[PDB]
């Protein structure tokens, strides 16, 4: 296909226009007083939402270069959301601010590379200042408080997250589940969670969460890469006859096998889920053996002798429920005798005892922690089904927020942390004047989000920003109550991880945009 | 007439385009290797010139806003030329550089007022550095050297100007004249020059020099303002029968009298020129009395009783030759009894001796110096008439350049003085960052002219600029010989006044252009 | 007066287009086998001519920039024609060749200044080679031969010019006339010639020769510069009532007097011709006195006392016939007492002996030679009027050619001298590569004219050019006979002055044209 | 020495080369400026002045040259800016071949739009 090429200033202008469109689409939703955006649906039922993630997902322009800018900002915002769990709108507005100011400075004739260097230096100092400013959230009381605050000021969700969080451990795995009764309960079952995801997005059965779940599925453990559908065809036929979902774990599934599995999933004839084997090499075999022990199945290993055709229903692993997401996959309550689990953990412990290198000891310790820690099950119960689903969604959102908080602390939310950081860094300097201008660009960039929030509230942006700058610490302006105070003590909290990831990703995408000089796209 | 208004960025863009057109028209002629520009003549014979003054005069664009920019730059360049006698192209290119960089910075978001303040501070420091770098030219030998250098390396012109100012003084008035014979003759005759100019440009009889001259004209001295044509008309017809040009000196001439005088000049029926009286009040009346004593005529005052109607040929002053320019007016060899002049200067001397205030003594000293010093007449002779005119033009240009040099010294020409100064001012700083940006703009602007000169030479601009910057003192690159060294020794000399005036006027016009926000013009 | 400005490449493209149009219009007439061009007369009588001067005069384009190029080429060609007497087409085609090759080289990236320097060096060497190749034409027999050859191989014209030059001298003034009888008559009458021309082309009475002549006109000698029409009005009306034309000689005529004289000339009510005084200062006074003595009139001297109003018919000078051209003015057979002229020349002679400086002695020698030599009058007769006029035109053209020849010798005609010079100079080198490119451009340029001649003849240009290059000396190709040989022996003679002037003017205009970077012209 | 300074060194060495004809000399000068170009492009990407850096490198000798990352001259081999001789030689030869084909091309045949 023939390509249309834009060089230098005009290409940057087109990308700036695309970023401006996307940011103006997703910035009105920012803030407690944020507006709402109407998104058309093909069915004919317009969707009204204050969620910036959906607006960003739907937005993509018709012009090619505007589409480039919008899609790049969408990519970095989605990466920030996946890494942290929030901050998509904050990352997008930060990216727009940096891109606008940096492109203006470039149009001034200044060096883009030194501008990017200054931006990176300012953002690194900003991350350092944020780490200095963050307050700990390790204690159970603070865990409950942040869970309550995240879950629309609900004490029950925060408390439940607190007891589950203590029960499973700080590094433990927590998974939400549907509660049959009115009350909620917490349970711990034998399970593990690895960092591998689904092979293709078409495996998703519930698009509202972007994840794959199976009820009582069969687990296949293969020690070899699977590329022939005929090899596992008898197993697929047997599991389809059994009428239960099938989960396959191998080194990789690709080619006609993956295509046939995806076609079967879209046709719905059989529920088959494909996830790659975690780790690599000896570690990969170790996790395969651990998963086989946990689920009670046996791994199909070429060197031992068994093949895919010889696999049976008994050979296949079985679990109560599994959850497959793009970032990670969780196995909950596999059918396994407790004696096997105890033997396996004792074997790993004695391996640690005979282990010598620190790296191998750490890997084995992580393996044994994953295998023996278990998974905490949260059953969300309520009076009616619809509010039960709403409460479950709130619980999982609060769980993500609490996980981020306990991972890296919590700062004063509402965008005041960025302004505090800018106030701290106002004295920063760079080697070249271009680096200084880039630093100033970054400072105004982190100034921007609270200005946008208070513009959504309808108050004066500059006056509120200056008043926040005048103060010190977590003191800041509250959007909901329209009056200043200690944002942390007023119930406005944002995990440090969310803000740090948003700032870093916005800085990276803005540097890429500023340093861009040529553009290649198909003809209209 | 309906007005069209442009606000902010677009008006600045239009002015930038106009200034760019004017500067690209008048910038090629800069430098010894400067190109030439062809100017249209309605007759049918195009004019090919390397003089930037003519190109700038001919330039005025079709678009109204482009015309605004071009006319403002032309105004400031013409003011610089009138003040100094050179530097029109240098002033224009400097103004274009400052305007371009300042508009780029303004589009970058810098405060225009702070930019103008930084430009002014940098230019003031540049003037100080130029005064530090200037070398004296008081001695007769250096005077002859600079006169020879200005006159295309001709020793005769330099030496002639040398004994001319030795005879009349450093501040004495010298006028070139057409030589009767082969050998050049220097003579001193009783005359004076004051600071008043012609009322309208239409009085110009030779547009090539932009000055008014009259041969054996009649001088009318009216102590009153002249506004009625019928008052001075009978004298006008009397001198019309006299067949000689008429020069009228009065406090002011305006209205239908000036209109009819301009009409007559356009028709050419009578060559009459009008010049305002010098000074104001009692000093003005004393100056008119001195002029009447010089020319032998009698001043017409309403207080004494006589009127312009009663004035006759006897009351009219008479001079051998007068020269009227926009900046100043010169009276040469006015016929008058010598003992009368001696008595008048003795009266002024005793007035000085009885004068009490220093202001009165200074004013009377200036009056007596002008009255008694006279004017030095240079009769430029040659073998043939055409080379006689060429040598006369060279002599008058060299006289202007040498006057500027003896006024404020001389620096190394060829534009290297500006780069030297910018090298000195590398550490200049302002109160605000925008002031620093303006300072950098000014430094690059002073860098520009030598880059333009060497670009006209066809060599590399940046390399030559770096080589000149690396050196110290008057060391620089020579355009003609394409080899570096001490510019003063090679005879590449520019008067300090010329460079200083060009820099100051370029700075002023650039500040006005940068601070411009609204623009008003007639509809097309 | 809004102006349209072109910069660099496009400006030079338009300029080359204009030069190409004019050159292709005037180049077909070149050569004995040259074609003819049809020109329009507004009356309705198309003119078919082989004269390139008329074609050049008629040509001026529509577009302003094409007009610029055409008018510059026309101006330099006319200057060459005035200086020499022919070669207008040769100068134009040479200029076109240089301009085309130089603009191509400039587009190649060569420095225009170095190209112009190389062109000037090559042309200087070409002039040296042309002087080396030129043969003398001092003896009377060669004068007769060149006069015959120039006048379409007519022996009578050549011999007539021969004894005319012998009678009056090589530097003597020769003027053609109309013979009363069949046989031609040569006579010597008292007259003088000076190098002053008419003020404006509107004084021309016969546009075919571009000259002004009057039959029995009155001569007015004014010692002062003239600007007021009322001054000479009584004398103008008196000479108008006398019925004879008036010729006025003064220092200068300008303003409304010149305007009214021009108006009267085109309206034709009274035919008055104006010519500036010869020389300047005391030399001008002496020449005016000599002219007044020759014409029998009296010079109107301001310092003696008489004015233009006091001037009378008897005080006016009277001559049998005068001829005024742009380059020079001729006075023929003024009525004056012979012994008065003898006394005047005796006074000038004794001034010569009493003179001490060489320059003054040479000036007085020139004055006495002009006073005593007189003018040689050639009266051309024939059987009928039309052939008499044709013979007179041929005689005057041959006289111009013979004057050029005796001034600077004669070289081989037909454009072969340029190729001979190029063959000699093929080894020339310059300081820089661009200078070498310019030298090669000049070589191809002087190659071009014979290529054009033989292309008009219809044969191959390159073959003939290389055949001529292979030979040496005056060996070359003849257009009429289509066979090679010694052009001097074959009767193809071009005066060295004509070729030298054509080459020099083409080189100068081509250098200016190449170095052109900007033009200023009115909007369409 | 990497960073494109080897080509400029070679051009400095070959500045005295001559050909049979004037057009051959013009082609040689074209080639010399061509191998001068890449370092100019690199230092233009760095944002510094191309011509000044190019002339400064030309005035040097040996492996002395400008470094893009550190923005300061020196011995490129000592500072770790290395390019294999095969890479530079092959790039120069292939550029020469394609430029020779392009320059001598006179006719082009393509399908209609």
């Amino acid at each position: 296909a023939a390509k249309d090429v834009k060089f230098g200033n005009d290409a940057r202008v087109k990308m700036l226009r695309g970023v401006n469109v996307l940011a103006d689409a997703v910035k009105v939703t920012l803030g407690p007083k944020g507006r709402n955006v109407v998104l058309d649906k093909s069915f004919g039922a317009p969707t009204i939402t204050k969620d910036g993630v959906s607006v960003a997902r739907e937005i993509e322009l018709e012009d090619k270069f505007e589409n480039m800018g919008a899609q790049m900002v969408k990519e970095v915002a989605s990466k920030a959301n996946d890494a942290a769990g929030d901050g998509t709108t904050t990352a997008t507005v930060l990216a727009q601010a940096i891109i606008t100011e940096g492109l203006k400075a470039v149009a001034a004739g200044m060096n883009p590379m030194d501008l990017k260097r200054g931006i990176d230096k300012a953002v690194t100092a900003a991350v350092e200042e944020l780490k200095a400013l963050s307050v700990p959230c390790s204690d159970s009381k603070a865990i409950a408080q942040v869970g309550t605050i995240s879950a629309n000021s609900d004490e029950t969700v925060g408390k439940l997250i607190a007891e589950a969080m203590d029960k499973v451990g700080k590094e433990g795995v927590i998974t939400v589940e549907d509660g049959t009764g009115l009350q909620d309960e917490l349970d711990v079952v034998e399970g593990m969670q690895f960092d591998r995801g689904y092979l293709s997005p078409y495996f998703i059965n519930k698009p509202e969460t972007g994840a794959v779940e199976l009820e009582s599925p069969f687990i296949l453990l293969a020690d070899k890469k699977i590329s022939n559908i005929r090899e596992m065809l008898p197993v697929l036929e047997a599991v389809a006859k059994a009428g239960k979902p099938l989960l396959i774990i191998a080194e990789d599934v690709e080619g006609e096998a993956l295509a046939t599995l995806v076609v079967n999933t879209m046709r719905g004839i059989v529920k088959v889920a494909a996830v790659k084997a975690p780790g690599f090499g000896d570690r990969r075999k170790a996790m395969l053996q651990d998963i086989a022990t946990l689920t009670g199945g046996t791994v199909i290993s070429e060197e031992i002798g068994m093949e895919l055709e010889k696999a049976t229903l008994e050979d296949l692993g079985q679990a109560k429920r599994v959850v497959i997401n793009k970032d990670t996959t969780t196995i909950i309550d596999g059918v396994g005798e407790e004696a096997a689990i105890q033997g396996r953990v004792a074997q790993i412990r004695q391996q640690i005892e005979e282990a010598t290198s620190d790296y191998d000891r750490e890997k084995l310790q992580e393996r044994v922690a994953k295998l023996a820690g278990g998974v905490a099950v949260i059953k969300v119960g309520a009076a009616t089904e619809v509010e039960m689903k709403e409460k479950k969604a709130r619980v999982e959102d609060a769980l993500h927020a609490t996980r981020a908080a306990v991972e890296e602390g919590v700062v004063a939310g509402g965008g005041v942390a960025l302004i505090r950081v800018a106030s701290k860094l106002a004295d920063l300097r760079g080697q070249n004047e271009d680096q200084n201008v880039g630093i100033k660009v970054a400072l105004r960039a982190m100034e921007a989000p609270l200005r946008q929030i208070v513009l959504n509230c309808g108050e004066e942006p500059s006056v509120v920003a200056n008043t926040v700058k005048g103060g010190d610490g977590n003191y800041g302006y509250n959007a909901a109550t329209e009056e200043y105070g200690n944002m942390i003590d007023m119930g406005i909290l944002d995990p440090t991880k969310v803000t740090r990831s948003a700032l870093q990703y916005a800085a990276s995408v803005a540097g890429l945009m500023i340093t861009t000089e040529c553009m290649v796209t198909d003809l209209p």
